[PDB]
RNA sequence: GAAAUUGAAAUGGCGCAAUAGAUAUAGUACCGCAAGGGAAAGACAAGCAUAAUAUAGCAAGGACUA
């Protein structure tokens, strides 16, 4: 839903996107043991176990704790 | 590798500071049948602990919110 344009010296491109609306019709209305529970985790969440076990105290103390902040 | 020949005057350290300077705290201890050999030392390194560990690998780098 792109309306593209050259100019009249056809030196510069004009492309004219409005935003769409979703219609109305397109629409529904609101409704009204550490084994055991990584297992449950993964199955949850679609990970492996892998991720749930715990790490070193080596591990954990490089990890920052104040990381920079961008926007 | 010569000699002939020639003819110099007169309390200190750009030395070490205990693995250095004597081997030296001592020619002792100790070793040797013996001759001999011959030391060491006195005033937050490594290793650990606080705090074991998490898939994958020269152990890092690029990174990454992590
Ligand atoms: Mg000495
Ligand atoms: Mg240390």
């Amino acid at each position: 839903n792109v309306e593209l344009a050259l100019t009249s010296d056809g030196r510069t491109i004009v492309c004219y996107h409005p935003s769409v609306d979703i219609p109305y019709e397109h629409t529904k209305p609101i409704p009204r043991e550490e084994g055991p529970m990584i297992e449950q985790l993964s199955k949850m969440f679609f990970t492996t176990k892998h991720r749930w076990y715990p790490h070193g105290r080596y591990h954990r103390c490089r990890k920052n704790l104040n990381p920079p902040k961008d926007r």
